[PDB]
């Protein structure tokens, strides 16, 4: 289970279900492009999850995550409960 739903990085559709916390670019962006999560908001743009619509950060607080509990749009590389992960175009390095 876990790590299986859908994501999309330089390696388009990736599988992620994070039914055990995590999801972070590590699940996808690292499954094929290795990129740990730490820089924190205001430090990078690699974690631009486009509609994570899955991993529920929960501990958003001041740190960026999902806006409140469902929005990969922000740096969601530090979520908490993860009811399925859905990050598309987490960061195409262009922002079409």
């Amino acid at each position: 289970a876990s790590y299986t739903v859908k994501l999309i990085t330089p390696d388009g559709e990736s599988s992620i279900e994070c039914s055990d916390d995590t999801y972070i670019l590590d699940a996808a962006e690292e499954a094929g492009l290795d990129l740990p999560y730490s820089c924190r908001a205001g430090a990078c743009s690699t974690c631009a999850g486009k509609i994570t619509a899955g991993s529920v950060d929960q501990s958003d607080q001041s740190f960026l995550d999902d806006d409140q509990i469902e929005a990969g749009y922000v740096l969601t590389c530090v979520a908490y409960p993860t009811s399925d992960c859905t990050i598309e175009t987490h960061k195409e390095e262009d922002l079409y």
